[PDB]
């Protein structure tokens, strides 16, 4: 029974039962290498520049005939308005449980026949031919999730979708000097490695899983996962360290709807701050926190793996338009994640998501740091500020260097996006864990959902020779259909303010972002899917 | 804070033919992992296609 639907079931005091309900068809090939290989990757066409080391991809995976079907993301589940419906009136999400079903295995394989005539494939299927699929429950190989590299499953319901084979990294030890422009003299040691005996790691989905073979009028069920997790807001702050708590007295009312109001001498006015000055004002008088904090611009660090842009908190883009400041992040998807169908060439569409909790992004140029017994107009040499070379370099500021985390450094955690953005994520097998990953919203406390993988069984030929080099097969191709459940906890938000809040809504025919026709299907049936605005309704976090 | 053993514990005279055993403290700590790891920011999740 095929079902691609979503319901809402109403409880008491506000808290909703969302049931998510995703059919789709899959298609998937005989896995070209019968053997797992341990491929390696070096460009050399790009890591022997003199400015080129941010396009390092060195690394060596280990390729396995097994193809990997994960639904990690939300645009494979919600449909468009369904997310909008939710965004408008909830006020915060949580996932529940997941359950997975397999079915209506097809097995065919093809003889391209016709050889007296001109080149003609014929097609037929296959009963006693067979399908193997197994579910890594207990997470013993590395996670890989499909989002991290849009390779999930299909958004659009009636339109079929493929799996991504499955590969996973290995222990190289990889090395890469630094350069700039053009400098002088070489690129010292751009060395790749062999690998180590203490960190090998060569796994194998046979001595992992109880594979399951299923021909073609069987099918296949998993368990029923409970999700451990921390439900997340769908509202967005906007207070800074400027609002918070009790604002100034007023000593000055306006006359009139254009002038405003006045406060009370700095000097002889009430309040505490840090600082040795006689006086008081907004800027310094004391605060509950710190409302998000300044991170390291462009940090490129590096183990021994190589260089890697250090991942940054999503915050708020800020006024200074500091995109590349606030970790804000870009995306790449394609056709079946997204992106308009009548797009030309393999360009594929991006998009820059800026995090909408206000208050906690922060603005580069206005920032800046004074000097010792803090003085009314700071000097010179001062007060440091983002116009000041450091270390010789002159677009180099302390701001591109700075941490300003710490234990009052408090945020919000980063919102999803609703295409292409991922769901869940594993947690690391770390001692110490990270207060949060930015990869997705949810992080299994406890053990994640096993990760299921799926390949065709190799269909033999006549003649066969284990000893011979590469022999022949038989060639197949199956098709099957994938049920998913995933049940959700939330609840509505409640209309407190007065002034209507803001709303996801959509437009008429026009060049506005949010114009109809951008999910609407064309003269042929094109059509795309734009990410959309999650907490669209204002918070308040004091 | 100048403190004393004789004003903080009671002390136990043990001569020859004596002995003293303690109870039984119970840990209350977190297990450690007796294995290593490799993975850095680089070898995490998806490998490149």
């Amino acid at each position: 029974s095929y079902d691609n639907q979503t319901h809402y079931r109403f409880l008491g005091d506000g808290w909703v039962e969302i049931t998510a309900l995703a059919t789709r068809l899959v298609h998937l090939n005989m896995p070209k290498s019968e053997n797992y290989c341990r491929i390696r990757v070096h460009n050399t066409t790009d890591t022997s520049v003199k400015g080129n080391m941010a396009k390092d991809d060195a690394h060596e995976q280990i390729w396995t005939p097994w193809s990997l079907v994960d639904a990690n993301a939300w645009g494979v589940w919600l449909q468009p308005s369904d997310w909008q419906y939710i965004c408008n009136t909830m006020s915060q999400l949580n996932l529940v449980s997941l359950d997975q079903e397999i079915f209506n295995v097809v097995l065919k394989t093809v003889t391209e026949q016709d050889s007296g005539g001109q080149a003609i494939k014929i097609y037929n299927n296959d009963w006693t031919a067979c399908m193997m699929v197994a579910v890594d429950s207990n997470n013993i190989l590395p996670y890989t999730p499909a989002a991290n590299s849009m390779e999930t499953l299909g958004f659009y319901p009636w339109k079929p979708t493929i799996a991504s084979p499955y590969r996973y990294y290995f222990c190289v030890d990889r090395d890469l000097s630094v350069t700039y422009e053009n400098q002088e003299g070489t690129i010292e040691h751009n060395v790749m490695g062999t690998p180590k005996g203490m960190n090998s790691q060569f796994f194998t989905i046979e001595n992992t899983q109880q594979i399951t073979l299923l021909r073609t009028g069987d099918e296949f069920a998993t368990g029923t996962y409970y999700f451990d997790t921390n439900p997340v807001k769908l509202t967005h702050t906007w207070q800074t360290n400027r609002q918070l708590g009790q604002p100034p007295l007023l000593s000055t009312f306006p006359e009139a709807d254009t002038d405003a109001g006045t406060l009370t001498a700095q000097g002889s006015r009430h309040g505490a701050t840090q600082m040795e000055v006689n006086w008081v004002s907004e800027a310094i008088r004391t605060r509950p926190a710190q409302v998000g904090f300044c991170q390291p611009h462009n940090d490129f660090e590096a183990s021994r793996a190589g260089p890697f842009a250090a991942p940054k908190v999503p915050a708020d883009v800020t006024q200074g338009m500091d995109r590349e400041a606030n970790g804000s992040v870009r995306y790449s998807y394609g056709k079946q994640h997204g992106e308009n169908w009548a797009a030309h060439g393999p360009a594929p569409e991006r998009y820059t998501w800026d995090e909408t909790n206000f208050g906690s992004g922060r603005d580069t140029r206005d920032g800046f740091i004074q000097s010792a017994p803090l003085v009314v107009p700071p000097p010179l040499n001062g007060i440091l500020t983002n116009a000041n070379p450091i270390g010789t370099k002159n677009d180099i500021h302390f701001s591109n260097v700075f941490n300003s985390y710490g234990p009052l450094t408090t945020f919000s955690h980063p919102s999803p996006v609703y295409p292409q953005g991922q769901i869940w994520d594993k947690e690391l097998d770390l001692e110490h864990k990270p207060r949060l990953h930015i990869t997705a919203p949810f992080v299994c406390k406890n053990n994640a959902p096993g990760q299921m993988l799926v390949r065709l069984g190799p269909n033999l030929t006549d003649q066969y020779d284990p000893n011979g080099a590469t022999l022949s097969r038989i060639v197949t191709y199956g098709t099957f259909f994938w049920k998913g459940k995933l049940t959700m906890r939330a609840k509505l938000r409640a209309n407190t303010t007065w002034n209507p809040v803001y709303q996801v809504s959509v437009e008429d025919n026009g060049n506005s972002y949010m114009s109809v026709t951008k999910w609407l299907p064309t003269a042929t049936g094109n059509m795309q899917s734009v990410p959309l605005i999650t907490r669209p309704v204002a918070r308040n976090t004091y």
